[PDB]
């Protein structure tokens, strides 16, 4: 099998070492509508004037990026996204920059974020949750083979595409790492114990986070929650879970082995690696190759009423895209 994961790595390393740069420019796109906003930027649905194709364009303001010390994160996201290639990872088509802003143009993923679907319809059934988890399992297998740690899994970062499959976005926090690392990033509810305990950690944190995600999909809320963020940390390093009574025996077994506080016993981090997860009884009815090739009917297909449609995202006040007459922060974004 692993003649796959070897060429995938050669390809990754070639792109990683010499990143694509300046592959389009602003006036090649018509701006239609705001899909999202953030502390340093917004995301807009745009149309390519020539091909008529729809895309999602992330527009980051260089000054705000510097203000909030996000230089390294921003650079890192673009570098990773232009280097990876996998069915469940969003596709970066173009990137470029101007006097004012950085630009990332990604294939438009129209079904919106898993977070809003989960909150719209309440907990998913086990089969529905399992379909999603399987995709994350394969995605982590891939990222891990490249020594990338994702460390940002949460419902809000999974978009649903037209066929009901997952596309992962957000790679700002992802780090290439063989060995340990220390930065404390990620939503509090998803953090593994070893991150909090500050003695270093590795890719095993992704498998913990997968456990949180499966719990949230199946239950409707995360296993470890509280008003005070200090109080969340204690719940995590303790690791006591209350499983709802509707959870099947297989699911509880899998989660006891993913929400394992000791990384050295956690599933996905042992001698058999990811296979301990794939061969778990909860995944017995899953056909791993069929999921990979997208030849499994999705349990849910988003309302998809025509190509430029944005009704799966929220509505935002539109503001102007201003380009200064003068270059800002050229030195810091030269590698972008
Ligand atoms: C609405 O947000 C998106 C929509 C996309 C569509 Cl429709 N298709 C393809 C790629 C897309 C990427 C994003 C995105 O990168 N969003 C990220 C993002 C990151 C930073 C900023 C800033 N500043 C913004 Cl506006 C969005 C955040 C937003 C959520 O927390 C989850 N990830």
């Amino acid at each position: 099998v692993k003649e796959f994961l070897a060429k995938a790595k050669e390809d990754f390393l070639k792109k990683w070492e010499s990143p694509a740069q300046n592959t389009a420019h602003l006036d090649q796109f018509e701006r239609i509508k705001t899909l999202g906003t953030g502390s340093f930027g917004r995301v807009m649905l745009v149309k390519h004037k020539e091909t008529g194709n729809h895309y999602a364009m992330k527009i980051l303001d260089k000054q705000k990026v510097v203000k909030l010390k996000q230089i390294e994160h921003t650079l890192n996201e673009k570098r990773i996204l232009q280097a990876v290639n996998f069915p469940f990872l969003v596709k970066l088509e173009f990137s470029f920059k101007d006097n004012s802003n950085l630009y990332m143009v990604m294939e438009y993923v129209p079904g919106g974020e898993m977070f809003s679907h989960l909150r719209r319809i309440g907990r998913f059934s086990e089969p529905h949750a399992r379909f999603y988890a399987a995709q994350i399992v394969l995605t982590f297998e891939y990222l891990h083979s490249l020594d990338l740690i994702y460390r940002d899994l949460k419902p809000e970062n999974l978009l649903i595409d037209q066929q009901g499959y997952i596309q992962v976005t957000d790679f700002g926090f992802a780090k290439r790492v063989k060995g340990r690392t220390w930065t404390l990033c990620g939503t509090p509810e998803y953090l593994a114990p070893e991150i909090i305990l500050s003695k270093g950690y590795n890719k095993a944190v992704d498998w913990w986070a997968l456990g949180v995600l499966i719990y949230e999909m199946a239950a409707g809320y995360p296993p470890f929650f509280a008003d005070q963020p200090i109080q969340i940390y204690e719940k995590i390093v303790s690791g006591k879970v209350r499983f709802p009574s509707h959870f099947s025996s297989d699911l509880k077994d899998l989660l006891r082995n993913l929400l394992q506080v000791d990384l050295t016993k956690r599933f996905g981090n042992l001698k058999n690696g990811v296979n301990d997860i794939k061969n778990h009884k909860w995944f017995a009815t899953t056909d791993w190759i069929a999921i990979y090739q997208r030849k499994v009917e999705a349990p849910f297909i988003p309302k998809f009423k025509g190509p430029g449609d944005t009704s799966n995202f929220d509505d935002y006040e539109e503001e102007e895209i201003r380009v200064s007459i003068n270059e800002k922060c050229g030195k810091e974004f030269s590698e972008f």
